[PDB]
């Protein structure tokens, strides 16, 4: 019955063990306030096919987010929405470095909302929660991490702060530590704030997460558990490794050293490096498995690459550590855009779009899936898409590609501090990738940033973002970090061979968003604060490299920008308008794509993305307000039409069964109002012939004349 | 050519086969009434990859039995609505036992609706036309089967009935005999009805069905199909059987006689004992195929396990047949839920919570959709959770398991009969199985009605629910049943190795749902009678122990349950309030979990989950309407207003962030006609006193207004 | 070729009806054109229900047959099949799938 109490200023942490779901390998609850999430940790024994970590975490959404109840194609949830899938890619980027090398074999988490009262966050709780789990099982683990989340609210640093002063915040940290104050997990983003108050959040959160570890240590101390034995490391032997070094390191330092070199041509030497030493080694030892030849190969590989870039201080193409690749920028690449922007950094490509759209776009029509995605605070959001082509790769475009929405998230929360406050029409940034060489996050923010100041939406002081590379060589006994350098604009295999991935986007004067990954089991805060600096200068460059192409948003936005008017509607008119369940008003919506609402019982509310689209729509309503339904109908020429309905007010005559019936009206059957058409020989099934006058918009009938004829 | 005409009491059934979809291997056209289906059946002549029998049953539908069209995703029922999951699982466990041992062949059964009209259900229809399918085809079989559904009405047992009919019984139940007078499958769903009459109901659904097997005999007799021979049947060889047994027995028995042994360690031992097992087998045929071997060493294990609950009377952990196992129960387990359960029998342990929502929230957004699936005339439903942390293992937590729904499904109809006639929310019950060790439907159910026995909802006769196994020593010369043994409150390995599982809840009284799947090809209506007898006494033990912990439900539910509240809003703000297309209602509803609806042009109901979020609702309109959320209180009554905000010809004020801030007039501000108020001390935060004249179309809000005062 | 036989039946239907007109095609047996065929049970099944149509609808499959010389790249001989078989079609160079009315 492990059970232990944390304290954390104010909030009281409640970590429990066992009576639930023992059958688990690990399994825990975590309960703060009033709320309370259980987490489950599984892990099989067979190693995996697979040859890597195929672990998985879930955080499945409920009902009291908002006390609403959530409905999918499961009556709970299908797919999941953006807040799910970022907690689990938190929780995954929180606790897979920690695992130990070499260690292939599944392993799953789940954690459930037992029971929220919507006063106290849960993610926070989740991450604690998995460590406990996972740290309290017999699967392996270098644990435990303490997560613990600050905001900032009046120039005070609050930690896990509650939904009310989260509303407030101008900033929202999470941070997740290990032992001895080795941060894992860095996840922030702040309204243009400055360094000063960042690097003060980060020291108290990690002070916060030291506290955090120290209870979760006793508790574990105290129950008392015992890690299983794996029946197999999948690490590479010593001895394989040493022979493909001694075998390859000359060549590979000569493949690394030249800096005339893509992406494309230097994977393409080092494939074939690795085709001959596979070769090799095969022959060498026909007794181990080929991954491990494989696994041998990459360790080499990367140590190399490690230790030249730790000696020469040229990372792979003569840049020093402090630099970035050359950056170049387009704004209104075509006309029929609201806004366009290419940025291209290095090899890496990406086109931002920025499309207007009405605001009651933004809203679904049931009530359940709005709740359940949210609604944005700002008028504004952006998607981002990482088609496999861009990586020069084959495969299944659709789905849900979390890595995508986790992109999109982060930049969109890094471009969101500079939206302005209101709008009339809700801003759809989409940016995509066409060129993928590492750092497209950041990228595809910039890009977004500099279309959003193309199309004319009044922001200030432009984002733009880079990504932070750390190269460590540390002692194998106590894993103490001996030496380290640091790495700007990194590079795909820069990020494949490094240690951690640091994207960090901001203004000329403030950060917006951080999202460190790293996959080193912890590092100091004193990396994390060179590297904020190396950032910001690396910022303050690419700031100046924009402003030399545009600084000032445009005055007005484009003559294809969308437009709203009103337009009045008599009462009288109002039902043949509106139609049977405004059913006419859907058919137009989705006709030419203009939106229609009410104001009132007479103002219609009109959005319209282009003028011409609007002025199409409005001879449409001029239409539906005056008279229609006319074909095939001359003025004084003889139709030989067959009626086929008798009505007071006219005939629907059709000239034949292929033509839709038109209204040979009484008015105008001798210029008499009459119930009767037959009076002046209206005769279903009778060759009459028919002549058109007019129409008649305000009485809704047709000139039809029979008249003549007769 | 095949066609034949079997009566029911009233109803004609006609089948027909040879003129449609003559291409598969088997086709067949069952015609009710004027309702047609259409079945056809097709079997692979190839052995399956896999090891097991691989059949694949699909019951598609056409809406038109309400008269509606079925657009889920396309213009057809390719949604796979709840309703064809459930028709699904009983064909599969209607048809399955009956074939033959060993048949691996990829097998797939399909069902069209023809046309259907409302009268007659088509479910009954497609179970036999699935029979007369596999009877008419090459592939081997045992049947054929018939099914029937029998309905009770002022006490007369009708067959088959009418959909009038299905609204007017009290029961409602499906019997799948087989020839002989044997059971197969057993379906039943009772509006809590006494004992003897369901005996009396199953006594006359066995006897209805064999005419309807007479008829498929005379059929088949006519047509005169011979049935293929399969190419391998992959039953394991009868002296590969022998040897296992004569190596594993004595182990078996020791590991299976003790009585100190979770599912764990029973497992592990047998695991344990199969590998050494397996390994004699590697050394003493090393060329038979090894799955062979598997299913030889489950055999042994199989076999003796039955043996030794036949001879010996004690199943394991000591437990007799009829005694079970240690029962707990937990209320009221987190303060925030509506009504929280927890339920422990023995090793199974489940969490029940209920949660309240509006009536509303049981609609969805279109019509097309909405009709897909019932609205549960009891507004109730039940969202039951199978995550398999709940049994140690890894799985996908998204897919609509089709297990997961009808155990899901089962529990509802076992939960509808004492739900209360009216209930101002909509109910909830979400069940997720923890630690699962078998018979976890009846768990759930349990810890549903104990969840409504704590939430205060006015129900009666707390249900109780239990399981019950079969084991048999049949003699394969004649196929009979020589010996039975009837087991109560299975477990998990006794119903893996048991011939059948019976599910049976109820009241303290009567008999709410029975859903029994056989895996033998039939039994004797005794066995059932039997099986009702021992569930009746577990279940009034297991009613016995749950009264002792919870009952006569609370008076009234917890303050944090939902509360309805009027509001009144009259037009000229109305219009303002409800914003362009209702937008700002939906605005609200998303960023606060509020329900609005519209009463009428003056009314509107309000539904909160918590008092708390209503009043963080109105607030929210407060302060986002332009007004103040508005609440309905006595019409008359002299307030004091606090000022918001000053204007030149009034004021902006309003009482509490509960009704409409109000834009007062000169006339009803300032009588003392001054265009600045701040003259009489009118500033922010200021007290005025206002009359209540209550809520008035003329300003749209209530008629704040000082005539005399001040 | 739902898409191919909705297009066959579009030109058929009155400019108005007081309906929305679904028609749903089920196949039984496939031995190739089945999509003409579906189309003109559609045909038929409208013609029947009674909602008034111009004409029929009648559709047809044609396949070829070409001996080319691959040193060239010509088409030496060539035949014309009507009413294509599956097995026809699945041996065939082309397919084609055409309907109208008379």
């Amino acid at each position: 019955m492990g059970a232990v109490a944390v304290d954390l200023g104010n909030r009281k942490l409640e970590i429990s063990s066992g009576k639930l779901a023992r059958f688990a390998d690990g399994s825990a609850v975590v309960q703060s306030g009033d709320t309370a999430v259980m987490v489950t940790a599984v892990s099989k024994t067979k190693p995996s096919p697979s040859q890597f970590m195929p672990l998985v975490v879930d955080y499945r959404q409920k009902a009291a987010a908002a006390g609403r109840i959530p409905t999918n194609y499961l009556r709970r949830e299908v797919g999941t929405s953006d807040k799910e899938i970022l907690t689990s890619r938190i929780i995954d980027r929180s606790i897979r470095p920690l695992f130990p090398a070499g260690y292939f074999y599944d392993t799953q988490v789940l954690c459930n909302l037992l029971a929220v009262d919507g006063v106290n966050e849960p993610d926070v709780l989740a991450i604690n929660g998995a460590s406990v789990a996972l740290s309290l099982s017999d699967i392996p683990w270098n644990g435990p991490v303490g997560a613990v989340r600050i905001g900032i609210i009046d120039g005070e640093y609050v930690v896990n702060p509650t939904r009310k002063e989260m509303s407030s915040s101008t900033l929202n940290l999470v941070v997740a530590g290990a032992p001895k104050s080795q941060i894992v997990m860095l996840e922030a983003s702040a309204e243009n704030i400055l360094q000063q108050d960042f690097c003060h959040a980060i020291k108290v959160g990690v002070k916060y997460t030291q506290q955090i570890i120290q209870g979760i240590q006793q508790l574990v101390k105290e129950t008392g558990v015992t890690k299983r034995t794996p029946q197999k490391l999948f690490t590479p032997s010593p001895e394989i490794v040493k022979y493909t070094h001694k075998l390859a390191m000359e060549r590979l330092y000569a493949v690394f050293t030249d800096y005339e070199h893509d992406k494309v041509s230097r994977d393409e030497a080092v494939n074939k490096i690795r085709l001959d030493t596979e070769e090799q080694l095969k022959e060498k030892f026909p007794e181990a498995d080929p991954y491990e030849i494989i696994e041998s190969f990459n360790v080499v590989a990367k140590e190399v690459f490690r230790s030249i870039v730790l000696n020469e201080y040229k990372r792979c193409d003569g840049r020093d550590l402090t630099s970035l690749r050359n950056v170049s920028c387009e704004v209104d690449m075509f006309k029929t855009l609201h806004g366009s922007a290419l940025f291209q950094r290095g090899q890496t490509q990406v086109l931002c779009t920025v499309t207007f759209d009405s605001l009651e776009s933004g809203i679904k029509s049931d009530q359940v899936i709005t709740a359940i995605n949210g609604i944005k605070d700002k008028n504004f959001m952006l998607h981002y898409e990482f088609p496999p082509y861009a990586t020069n790769e084959i495969g299944k475009v659709t789905g849900l590609n979390r890595r995508e929405l986790g992109h999109g998230a982060l930049a969109e929360k890094a471009l969101y501090p500079v939206i302005p406050r209101d709008f009339p029409f809700t801003i759809r940034v989409t940016s995509e990738v066409l060129e993928s060489n590492g750092s497209s996050s950041m990228a595809s923010a910039c890009g977004g940033s500099l279309a959003l100041m193309d199309s004319g939406v009044p922001i200030s002081s432009a984002v733009a973002g880079v990504a932070i590379g750390l190269v460590t060589k540390t002692d194998p006994e106590k894993g103490e970090i001996e030496d380290y350098r640091l790495l700007t604009d990194i590079l795909g295999i820069e990020d494949y061979n490094g240690d951690m991935d640091f994207k960090i986007a901001g203004t000329n004067k403030g950060i917006t968003a951080l999202q460190a990954d790293i996959k080193l089991p912890g590092i100091p805060i004193k990396i994390v604060m060179e590297a904020i600096q190396q950032a910001s200068v690396a910022k303050k460059e690419i700031l100046q490299i924009m402003n030399k192409t545009i600084s000032k948003p445009r005055a007005s936005r484009k003559e294809n920008g969308p437009v709203v008017e009103t337009v009045q509607v008599p009462l009288s008119k109002r039902a043949k308008f509106v139609g049977p369940g405004g059913y006419n008003l859907k058919k137009l919506q989705a006709e030419t794509g203009v939106t229609i609402s009410q104001v009132d019982e007479e103002t219609f509310s009109v959005f319209a993305p282009t003028p011409s689209a609007m002025h199409e729509a409005r001879d449409f309503i001029t239409e539906i307000c005056k008279d229609d339904q006319e074909q095939q109908l001359e003025f004084g020429a003889v139709y030989t039409a067959t009626i086929t309905e008798i009505r007071d007010t006219g005939v629907m005559v059709k000239l034949y069964p292929n033509m839709t019936a038109v209204l040979l009206h009484n008015t105008q059957l001798d210029q008499r109002k009459i119930k009767h058409p037959t009076a002046l020989g209206l005769e279903v099934g009778q060759e009459i012939q028919v002549k058109y006058f007019g129409r008649d918009p305000a009485d809704g009938r047709m000139r039809l004349s029979r008249k003549v004829l007769q």
